[PDB]
């Protein structure tokens, strides 16, 4: 089957790391303690089509450092997170796809924006906001919640189908 490399980009405590697992292993976590060691694989089936999925967690590893720069050197795909109750992850998100663009060194990466923590009362960004800036980028967004489960699927399938129209 083809294998993805699927890296999860975004600021702290935004749950990249809880939608990697929600992912993997079918659990939300409360707190995760981030290595220089956490990529999971798993195989699922996308329109049909087995594949393996190898995402790559970004979390813990500095904002600017040769190893965030050889993950992202190695990834196919990109999940750009941010959460829906924290304005600043929102306003982060060019930054990460500024850092993307310069390593793959291309325009053209696929990607897809994702606004987290749907499921909490506090919201700060509006859904509106963040399809004008996916429209901006020609990008898919999807909302999600790695607490209930909603959109996290939607979320990697559709980066995976990205993936697939380059
Ligand atoms: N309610 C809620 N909490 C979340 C969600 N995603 C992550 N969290 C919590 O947010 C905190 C940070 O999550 P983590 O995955 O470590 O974020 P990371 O540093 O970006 O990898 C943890 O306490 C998670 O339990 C979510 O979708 N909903
Ligand atoms: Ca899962
Ligand atoms: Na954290």
């Amino acid at each position: 089957m083809t294998e993805y490399k699927l890296v999860v980009v975004g600021a702290g405590d935004v749950g990249k790391s809880a939608l990697t697992i929600q992912l993997i292993q079918n659990h939300f976590v409360d707190e995760y303690d981030p290595t220089i060691e956490d990529s999971y694989r798993k195989q699922v089936v996308i329109d049909g089509e087995t594949c393996l999925l190898d995402i790559l967690d970004t979390a813990g590893q500095e904002e600017y450092s040769a190893m965030r720069d050889q993950y992202m050197r190695t990834g196919e795909g990109f999940l750009c997170v941010f959460a829906i109750n924290n304005t600043k992850s929102f306003e982060d998100i060019h930054h990460y796809r500024e850092q993307i663009k310069r390593v793959k060194d291309s325009e053209d990466v696929p990607m897809v924006l994702v606004g987290n923590k749907c499921d909490l009362p506090s919201r700060t960004v509006d859904t509106k906001q963040a399809q004008d800036l996916a429209r901006s980028y020609g990008i898919p967004f999807i909302e999600t919640s790695a607490k209930t489960r909603q959109g996290v699927d939607d979320a990697f399938y559709t980066l995976v189908r990205e993936i697939r129209k380059h």
